[PDB]
Formats: C-alpha cells, structure tokens, sequence
C-alpha cells in the first residue's frame, strides 16, 4: 500500500551503471531489511525516477540508513551518476515527490 | 506486474483540480475497463507524474483511448493544467518513461 517516488537528474547513457549497482544491492537482504518489496527505475530525458513500493511509511529507516556504512557503497555507486533536481537541494528526503492522489479498484 | 508512469509539467497549485477530475472518473467503470488496477498521482516541483499500475501492458487500449469521446472530459478536465515536459513532443506516448530496471522481493 505504500509508494514513495524519488527524482533525480541522470545522463541516459548512465542508466546501465545505474542498474547495475542496485542488481547487486538488490541480490542482498539489505533492502528485506529495510522492508523494499518492490522497487522500478525509470527514466525520462534526462531525469531519473526511483520508484519504491513498501508495506509501511518506511522512509524514515531509509533516510537513517543513508549516513550508514552498510550503505556506503550502492550509495556512492548510484550516488556518481545522479545530481539533485532542484537547486535548493539539502537533503535525500529533498528529492521525494508528494502523492496527492491515489485510487485502488475493486 | 505492469508499471507505467508518465510526466508532465504542472503548477503545484492545480493539483486539487487534478485530483478532482481522476477522483470523478474513477468512480465511472471507464478505468476497469481500459483495465487500470491502481492509479498514484505525484507532485515534484513543477513535475506531474502519474502511475498507473495494471496486469499488462495496457498501453495500447489507453492510447487508443484517448481519442475517444467517452474521454474526452477527463482529458479536457486534465489537459487544461498540464503541459508537456520536453519541446519536441507530438503525442501521448511521447510522456511516457522508460523502466531501465525492476526488482521484486521472494
């Protein structure tokens, strides 16, 4: 029940790397430790989208985990290839979008 | 299993009427029928992203869709706050993102 979508800015030719940091992190349970039970990238020009589907609010373990060392890596791995979006950029939780809709059907 | 996400500019401040149109629309069987399972709408800036989750790629049927008259009143309703994101668009599925990677947990 759970979506939370990050945006960043990433050359196109750079997806390759990308995907290919997270397929490790990924083979791990680091993220079934976070509680990830889903996770899509996409891109659009040149604008990169993290999409994580969860069972909870988990974002804040997420935004713990970050300065952690466990995490080091796939951070500075994803971390080379991608630039915030928006200028006035201080943090991670700054490159979460806002849901302001959602529907389910029956 | 199917994800789709597609982007367009919008003012931050629309998002109500936005979130009005799809909320009346998807009380109509219109959506169970093109065959959408769950629809999550964003915000970012001035970035509008709408996800539209289904059992397969429903794309099609959507794009024939649109066309159509028994759509045309979201579509206006919609179209009027949104603009698209790259100048070189030409039609719907030019907003379209691409997933580069997908990561679901045992």
């Amino acid at each position: 029940a759970y979506r939370a979508l990050m945006v960043l800015r990433m050359d196109p030719a750079d997806a390759e790397h990308v995907a290919a940091a997270f397929a490790e992190h990924d083979t791990t349970e680091l993220p079934l430790e976070i509680g990830v039970r889903r996770r899509v990238l996409f891109r659009f020009h040149d604008l990169y989208m993290h999409l994580i589907e969860a069972d909870d609010d988990i974002m804040e373990r997420l935004y713990q985990a970050r300065s952690h060392p466990l995490f080091q890596e796939v951070n500075e791995r994803v971390g080379q290839y991608l630039t915030p979006y928006a200028q006035d950029w201080e943090e991670l939780k700054d490159s979460k979008a806002e849901v302001f809709y959602s529907w389910t059907a029956p």
